[PDB]
């Protein structure tokens, strides 16, 4: 059915723990694949040893941009960029999980983790999943976040994969 995913964070060298995710592939195919075969690496590429680059308190984390590790970049498994998929599933409190883009039709691998009710987002950003288990990793991380989005310690997304 659903992937169910992971993420294994930690922060300057020292683990916070995992974050588990399901990925909406009933709702979003499209857009659930690209994020689970980013998970597992077996294209060749993908989120292993990339960075949580912009964490805002009471907001979101975004993560996955591992070709410039500054929010500029990413790629998804089919190309540079793919469309928006549909806006079924809405940012409806913490624990959602989004494609962050440039605009319409630019997912590429960039993606954040709703820790609060997001909803202004609704119809600009494609939903495909949610947090499991680990909400309280992602308040780790947040916590490390600022309101500039800065973080006080490098973040990075140490292994990751799919669990079923
Ligand atoms: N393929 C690709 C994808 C993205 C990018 C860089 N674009 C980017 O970060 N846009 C911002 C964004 O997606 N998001 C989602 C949550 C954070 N955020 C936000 C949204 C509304 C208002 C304030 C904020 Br902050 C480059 C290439
Ligand atoms: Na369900
Ligand atoms: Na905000
Ligand atoms: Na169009």
């Amino acid at each position: 059915g659903n992937p169910l995913v992971y993420l294994d964070v930690d922060a300057n060298g020292k683990p916070l723990g995992r974050v588990v995710l399901e990925l909406k592939a009933d709702v979003v195919p499209k857009t659930a694949e690209n994020f689970r075969a980013l998970c597992t690496g077996e294209k060749g590429f993908g989120y292993k040893g990339s960075t949580f680059h912009r964490v805002i308190p009471s907001f979101m984390c975004q993560a996955g941009d591992f070709t410039n590790h500054n929010g500029t970049g990413g790629k998804s498994i089919y190309g540079s960029r793919f469309p928006d998929e549909n806006f079924t599933l809405k940012h409806v409190g913490p624990g959602v999980l989004s494609m962050a883009n440039a605009g319409p039709n630019t997912n590429g691998s960039q993606f954040f983790i709703c820790t609060i009710k997001t909803d202004w987002l609704d119809g600009k950003h494609v939903v495909f999943g949610h947090v499991i288990e680990g909400m309280d990793v992602v308040k780790k991380i947040e916590s490390f976040g600022s309101k500039s989005g800065r973080t006080s310690k490098k973040i990075v997304i140490t292994d990751c994969g799919q669990l079923s």
